[PDB]
């Protein structure tokens, strides 16, 4: 475990992460996907080997020995709110899971169905709560890595308001 388990934010990409495991904000079928999904693939190709899992799971992939968690968010595009709400915050507790079981004392982590799989709403809130539900119980240091300027600010309020 780490001596005092922290949350942290970055605004960078999750590629460049300095923790000792990433979460793959991942599409079910272990697909190398577009776009910026793109980048976790092409850091970690090797990750992607029957990296495929439903939705709401977690499948960890070592790259070397450089463990890849490959999280499936619910894509809100496809989900009710309801039963998408409920496998965001079920994806997060396999994240926990895993975290636990690999035994390392620092993770970097997105926030789940919030880009493409959004359904083109603002879930920040919504997937950082479910992060902290499954995480705060974990010993790990939480480095979590978001792409906007806002979003850190925000994700920074959250985490600094409960210390
Ligand atoms: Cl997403």
């Amino acid at each position: 475990g780490a001596m005092a388990p922290s949350y942290r934010v970055k605004r960078m990409d999750i590629a460049k992460n300095d923790e000792e495991c990433v979460v793959n904000a991942a599409n079910p079928r272990g697909l190398p996907g577009d776009g910026v999904c793109k980048a976790v693939y092409k850091k970690w190709p090797e990750s992607f080997k029957n990296s495929a899992t439903p939705v709401g799971t977690a499948k960890t992939v070592m790259c070397g020995t450089y463990p890849v968690i490959h999280a499936v968010g619910p894509n809100f595009s496809n989900y009710t709110e309801s039963e998408g709400d409920r496998e965001l915050a079920a994806a997060y507790r396999e994240v926990a899971k895993e975290v636990t079981r690999l035994g390392v004392n620092s993770v970097a982590i997105p926030l789940l169905s919030t880009g493409v799989y959004s359904g083109g709403k603002d879930r920040l809130t919504q997937s950082l709560n479910h992060l902290f539900t499954a995480m705060d119980s974990t010993d790990a240091d939480v480095v979590i890595y978001c792409r906007d300027k806002e979003w850190e600010k925000k994700i920074s309020e959250a985490i600094q308001m409960r210390t």
